[PDB]
């Protein structure tokens, strides 16, 4: 097929995130090619390479078609693409479960596999519940989260969405009633975490868990909150007997500075969430992680086992480029990689502050926000980035970048120059 | 690792689907291959060639390493892993939307890509939510099925299962409460039809939608019924204004005889889903298809979109194999083959009849079914078919197998005859 005819197709017959049919304001652009950091697009009819500022939803960590996970996806491919994990194991699952098990908060010592970040949340969710009735109290039912969370679409996941951001009202009587905390801040207030506290405790027996994004809300609204409000809810969680969840879906695998951000806070939760950036963004896979008391206590329940169990769970190509993504992360000085990135976005998005639209400039780890006082029109922006050579895409009010691992200096300054320039182009 | 190593990370680390930690009576089998319709596993130190009976749970329609699947994949491997579907469009998605849209039941017109059934038919209830909500309806919103049904874990998809086979207590005041109508009948009974419609009416302002698996139910039970209902229910969803929606991630891609199930009866459902056998058993995709009228109704809505969006949405690699694989069925005389291996399956299946301990015995397309008077042990079953070069995993009471579309005629007398003997064993 032709780009054209690729267009018309689309048009017809494709739905895309969160979009229409028929209706769509733009018009997709054609991807015909990725390569490291850089995507080819189609413009006017003709190829050229941009940047992947966002890294394809915050997946590309080690760009598109880097040479280490294609020959682990050739490898594996030519052994074994996938047997059925009921009854099987396999050495591309034990390989990454060990990884995982190694290198997440100190506890977590089980992982269960899925095949999305929205899988992953409800697994997690059902781990929380079958962990309370086998205790002996069924009542532990109901979540707890802070407002301003994103953790995916599936209808237990939508119910700790932030009301806003996830468009409650359009779901009045349909999801479950989840308990709701305010807003958490940038800046460190116990008296948040006192408050916090309150709620809580006046609900404990019938919360099964909180379940939080750490440091990092992204698609929430890419707020930023300190690490310590995070050792508090581990504090409140362990005091009132309340099962504590950490969504890295996001924030996982070195994005936010640490390898999990759970780190910045020095804290292990019970149960955790990993996807997005797991296979290095070239497939979809992710997985829960819970300590071995959940574990232990799901299995010695009435039930007897955990009641869950995708197709496709811990399919062994997936597993293969996982374990070379993760691999390949651990065996450079990732550390400094993020500091660098997180310096060069620094510098590079300075100059935005004192534009009229923007209210706010915020950087945290390889992760670039530009906040204005309006919803920044695509139409508008998507070009304007296009024409500078970076792929942007603007949501809600925000202009902002996951950019890959391996962008260079120069990859970073013109990814923090056309978001500048997309900052400017609002205000006027 | 070794065969030895990966037991002992398994068995503290893994997750099985519907398993325990530490509690596992049987422990898994090492996978370390897989060619054609064969994989091969390590028993007692040794490597083994047995048949994979199952499909790897209902995937492998094509057998493994298939070698136009395998290039289909790295094809599309060295030009584009994946990209954002979010402002994107690309080929692969492009190509695997006209195939489906071409070869579905006719009417079905736009498809949202994602990355498991389980997702897909969150994705199909939230159309049928939304649907109705642009028409000024809000107040239909549950929905409606018969009893011996599966739809996934997740939450969503747990409260239509059968509420005996899916334990829905255990999850008492968590799933939303749906409608069940009694148990589908093999034989056609106008009488239960008439029973369906008169509960159906009695609820008809409060259901978005009626799901149900078309002609075979296969996690719960695999029980076959008349096309017929399927004609009833269409006709019914049709007079009472409730939309239908097949949940074809079963019985998809010729696996009953027909191309998809609904064929057999000739009905159009307002939504379809599909996945496991999508991408010939390969990666993690899953497809839910919906009318003109349906996308364009959500369109028209107040929310002016279908409110979801994974992050893997329509991930290149996996359409591309994908595409691959459906080319590749129909570009073969595929009816021929399944009218073939049905047969095969009737004719090595019928001496179990005999058998002591065997209720019934029955073949619909590639699917074949000893049902047993009594739950197979897994620990005799498991090393018996092992034993004859057979992959095979029982359920409940059933020994049954859905081969792969390429096993010969004596693979398939081979996976048969080893199903007689599991079954003649479970009789002792
Ligand atoms: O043995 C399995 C049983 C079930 C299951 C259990 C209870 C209810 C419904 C089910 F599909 N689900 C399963 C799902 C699987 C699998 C095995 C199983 O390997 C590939 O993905
Ligand atoms: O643009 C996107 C917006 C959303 C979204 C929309 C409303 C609320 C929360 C969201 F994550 N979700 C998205 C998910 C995507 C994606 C794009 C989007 O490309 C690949 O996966
Ligand atoms: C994206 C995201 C999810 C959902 O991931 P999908 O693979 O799109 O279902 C869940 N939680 C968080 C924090 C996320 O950022
Ligand atoms: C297997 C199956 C599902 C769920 O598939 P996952 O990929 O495991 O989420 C849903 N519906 C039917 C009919 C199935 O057979």
């Amino acid at each position: 097929l032709t780009p054209e005819q690729i267009i018309a197709v689309d048009g017809a017959h494709l739905w895309h995130p969160y979009s229409s049919i028929g209706r769509e304001a733009v018009s997709p652009v054609v991807a015909v090619a990725a390569h490291g950091a850089w995507l080819t697009l189609i413009r006017d009819g003709q190829p050229i390479e941009v940047l992947d500022a966002m890294s394809s939803w915050w997946t590309a960590i080690h760009g598109h078609g880097h040479p280490a996970l294609d020959q682990a996806l050739t490898t594996q491919l030519r052994v074994m693409n996938h047997v059925m994990f009921g009854g099987l194991t396999h050495e591309p699952a034990a390989r990454l479960a060990k990884l995982l098990v190694d290198i997440t908060p100190a506890g977590l010592d089980t992982v269960f596999f899925s095949d999305s970040g929205s899988v992953s949340v409800e697994v997690a969710a059902k781990m929380a519940l079958q962990y309370w009735r086998g205790r002996g109290l069924p009542g532990k039912r109901r979540l707890m989260t802070w407002r301003g969370g994103y953790h995916g679409d599936t209808f237990l996941a939508m119910s700790i969405c932030d009301p806003h951001g996830g468009m409650h009202s359009l779901w009045t009587d349909v999801l479950a009633a989840q308990v709701f905390a305010p807003q958490v801040p940038r800046d460190y207030d116990p008296a948040y975490s006192a408050a916090f506290e309150a709620q809580l405790a006046q609900h404990a027996g019938e919360l099964a868990a909180v379940v939080v994004e750490p440091v990092v809300q992204g698609a929430g609204g890419m707020r930023f909150h300190d690490p310590r409000y995070l050792h508090d809810l581990r504090d409140i969680c362990r005091r009132y007997e309340v099962l504590l969840i950490f969504d890295e879906i996001a924030t996982g695998f070195g994005r936010t500075g640490a390898l999990f951000a759970a780190d910045h806070a020095g804290v292990s939760p019970d149960i955790m969430c990993v996807g997005k950036a797991l296979t290095g963004g070239y497939l979809s896979l992710a997985a829960t992680l819970c300590t071995a008391d959940v574990a232990h206590t799901i299995s010695a329940g009435a039930a007897g086992a955990l009641m869950h169990g995708p197709t496709f769970m811990a399919n062994p190509l997936a597993c293969a480029v996982s374990v070379a993504s993760v691999e390949l992360l651990l065996g450079q000085d990732w550390r400094t990689r993020i500091t660098e990135l997180a310096a060069g976005l620094t510098a590079g998005l300075d100059t935005a502050r004192a534009l009229p639209a923007v209210t706010d400039v915020r950087v945290c780890g390889a992760i670039g926000v530009i906040e204005c006082d309006r919803p920044v029109d695509l139409a508008v922006a998507t070009p304007a980035a296009l024409d500078r050579g970076v792929w942007l895409r603007p949501f809600r009010n925000l202009v902002y970048a996951m950019p890959p691992y391996i962008c260079t200096p120069a990859e970073i300054t013109q990814i923090t120059s056309a978001m500048v320039e997309v900052a400017r182009l609002v205000g006027s």
